[PDB]
């Protein structure tokens, strides 16, 4: 989660496969309100 210069550049839209998986790893911030969770 950075960037120096730009991030559309180099964003993970192009690759699907790649968004597909990362939708895992995000979806895990994305929810968990009131059950366990770090926010």
């Amino acid at each position: 989660s950075q960037a120096e210069a730009t991030r559309q550049a180099a964003a993970q839209e192009e690759r699907l496969a790649d968004l597909a998986s990362d939708l895992l790893l995000q979806y895990l911030l994305q929810g968990g309100a009131r059950q366990r969770g770090l926010g």
